[PDB]
């Protein structure tokens, strides 16, 4: 009767748990050692000599091996203003973008829900973060409609967000799950390049670093609080705590802007060396009030949004090598999928763990974090406890 | 200790409540009265007699009497591109937006700051909503820095929402402020419609009720539960529910698309007739598990996305005329300020509630429904208690 009362039995009693996760990506891909090659031939570059060798060697460097990619090198073809450096070709990019940002989504968000193993009507609140494109109504609306949702889903969409998303999703979830009971939360990321792919130019090297790391890929989850183990629902992890921070003197690090030629992005500090610098206050912040600080106690997510970011926070932590290997094994076949790549990497580290039976789903630990990075500089900092395999 | 223990801990006991309001425009104004003739002698349309009668009679209809706009004809003198119905313009669009989004947002978010009174050190969360341009780092990191707001502060940013997040925004808030104890959320919504301003044509009447109806505008609160009296907070209405619906048979009723030309709106269905034809079954859903059947009973808070639409729910549901009279207010002195709109009612009615002396914040009634209504078709629906005055 009270608002109290109401309240009380309006919320979820504990903490919010991943109880599914899929990925998916664009079939069409291309193998790193061979990109050089490529792009700077669908670009109609190959006079630029000493431009290409700058572009072998962050190819080289990047530690990925596959990419998968959407763009296909006969739909560039016929697309020449999308293979300029800049040219006026956003109304494309957001043709292809707005249709095949929630189909890939849809093919994640299938997955997710198989291996839960729950109706779809009763998923109450979905999630949809891409950096790709926008559109009224949103790719939440339009995989709503491709998954056959109850009308009633409590949506959210999150665009133009960036890298650090992942974390943000999982932020988001949480404070759904938790505060309402009963909730299932389908959150998806899916991110695809059409809206960054272009030419380059050897006066912007750091256009022609996202050429070198970029990629497609969505991932879906399901969120949810109170799992029934009786209908066979089980979390993978638990979110504790989530945070966001942004860094001191990181102002225009890494700006993004979408404009008629697509969107473009900017370096003007150094993005690894402002990370590494930072990221122990985020990790004091985060376990402190829970006694721990060994940083290799910990199971460990970080967005691998290049090689260097991962060297540097690895020694400036003093983390074992083991540590960021879930991480490098998704950058290395996947590439960086902005908002998506976390949860490829929870996928990755739960199932490495299964398959060698350890005794969590955190290579055997108990606690673990993951860690979002991008533009502002932003950092989120998500707490997770393993689930005992 | 236990994740049990550290989840209760963590959370909030009590129901989210409003504890502040601010709004700001921009000084620049048209009376819609004199708008036809404005618009059409500044897009240089002149010689297009019959479509300026057909603008001229949807501008009489609108109810709308004043609209605050940041575009003034001195830069549209100097900026012809943006007078065109459809030339290259989003670049000089997004110079503007993405700049004066955040700026507005800040002159509405500092009055909501000092009538809570509090330090803006207290703020843990920022909710930013702008259908008005996109950029990375968004408004909410610009807003954060144009504020000073700590650095850790929780940022969502909603872009390219549309006319129902209003209702969003409050049950983002809602969950934000009720699942982290002594959270106090800082909700912006901030409009500037210079993103779909253009000329006139008779190849797109849709895009011309837009030109009658669309308003710049911002709206602020703080959200919180567990109000402290020790400080002097102070619930304006508490939130009890909020759901989101698609409406049957609805589907690209209202599109919007982000293009090289700016944002521009499409309209196929019967807009007022569907909104007015299911509304019931929200009040239904809302209202059913508090007993309420009399929707006379409440105090309402609908979105103005023009006047038909509160013609047609006020006649399909018996309401009083009296119930809709703070919603046509702000719809008549400052159009439809997309998600803004219902937060600018919020504050219009507690306000005329404390002038007249009635005994609650809600026009003297105990409970109320805020509506938004936006592309999908999507309803928004939040249950709101008054407190007393």
């Amino acid at each position: 009767s009270s608002l109290d009362e109401i309240r009380q039995a309006q919320r979820a009693d504990g903490p919010a748990g991943i109880l599914a996760i899929g990925t998916a990506n664009p079939e069409n891909h291309v193998l790193q050692a061979e990109y050089p090659d490529y792009y700077f031939r669908i670009t109609n570059s190959e006079h630029m000599t000493d431009l290409k060798e700058k572009f072998k060697r962050m190819c080289d460097k990047s530690t990925i091996r596959k990419r998968h990619m959407h763009l296909t090198e006969e739909f560039l073809k016929e697309n020449p203003h999308m293979c300029a450096y800049m040219a006026p070709s956003l109304d494309t990019r957001q043709d292809i973008v707005v249709v095949e940002v929630p189909k890939l989504g849809k093919e994640a968000a299938v997955k997710a829900i198989k291996e839960w193993g729950q109706p779809k009507s009763k998923i109450t609140h979905v999630v949809f973060c891409t950096t790709s494109g926008v559109d009224m109504p949103g790719a939440d609306y339009q995989l709503t409609k491709l998954l056959g949702l109850r009308p009633s889903v409590k949506r959210l969409m999150m665009y133009q967000q960036g890298c650090f998303a992942g974390g943000t999703v999982l932020r988001i979830a949480k404070d759904l799950a938790e505060n309402n009971r009963g909730a299932r939360v389908l959150v998806v990321c899916s991110e695809i390049t059409a809206v960054t792919f272009r030419g380059p130019s050897d006066t912007h090297l750091d256009s022609l670093v996202g050429q070198a790391l970029f990629s497609d890929g969505a991932a879906a989850l399901i969120v949810g609080s109170d799992p029934d183990t009786s209908v066979g629902e089980k979390p993978i992890f638990e979110m504790v705590s989530a945070a966001q921070t942004i860094l001191p003197d990181s102002d225009g690090a890494i700006d993004g802007h979408l404009r008629e030629v697509g969107l473009t992005f900017h370096l003007l500090k150094d993005v690894p060396g402002l990370i590494s610098k930072n990221i122990v206050k985020s990790l004091d912040e985060a376990f402190k009030p829970l006694g721990i600080s060994d940083w290799n106690s910990l199971f460990w997510i970080a967005h691998p949004g290049g090689p260097a970011i991962l060297d540097q926070v690895e020694i400036k932590l003093g983390l074992k090598e083991e540590k960021m290997r879930a991480t490098r094994h998704v950058l290395s076949e996947y590439g960086n999928m902005s908002s998506a790549s976390v949860l490829f990497i929870l996928d990755e580290m739960r199932r490495k763990s299964a398959k060698d039976g350890v005794a969590t789903t955190g290579e055997g630990l108990e606690w673990g974090v993951l860690f979002g990075f991008g533009p502002g500089l932003t950092v989120e900092t998500v707490v997770l406890h393993s689930v005992p395999l």
